[PDB]
């Protein structure tokens, strides 16, 4: 449906209790989603499942500041499957993004860019059908 790369705002930024819910399906020989939420140029919180990472299958993490990715956070666990609908919820809490895929907890991201409310676009890209990008309070 969406059109990816997808450009979600999050008007106002982020904020906790933001529950952010990505539908889509990773196409067949995906290689990379990410999830990019954006604060200006700075990525606060890049959400990057690569399928093949020197063959493995591994979610990075990580922020851009002033364009320089800072220490990655990877996740070995890896819940996106290629060809397969996935459902992304980045909850914003209020020291973390709690990332769960289809319904179960992924990883958390501390906050490294502190601003939430700056953190006013998320961009959706990376080898995936989009179906749905929405956010809610809970
Ligand atoms: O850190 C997220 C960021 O990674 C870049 O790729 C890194 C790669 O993860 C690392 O193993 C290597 O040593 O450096 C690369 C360049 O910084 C991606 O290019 C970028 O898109 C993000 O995913």
């Amino acid at each position: 449906p969406l059109i990816v790369p997808y450009n979600l705002p999050l008007p106002g930024g982020v904020v906790p209790r933001m529950l952010i819910t990505i539908l889509g399906t990773v196409k067949p020989n995906a290689n990379r989603i990410a999830l990019d939420f954006q604060r200006g140029n700075d990525v606060a919180f890049h959400f990057n499942p690569r399928f093949n990472e020197n063959n493995r299958r591994v979610i990075v993490c990580n922020t851009k500041l002033d364009n320089n990715w800072g220490r990655e956070e990877r996740q070995s666990v890896f819940p996106f499957e290629s060809g397969k609908p996935f459902k992304i919820q980045v909850l914003v809490e209020p020291d973390h993004f709690k990332v769960a895929v289809n319904d179960a907890h992924l990883l958390q991201y501390n906050h490294r860019v502190k601003k939430l409310n700056e953190i006013s676009k998320l961009g959706i890209s990376g080898d995936i059908d989009l179906t749905s990008a929405s956010y809610t309070m809970i």
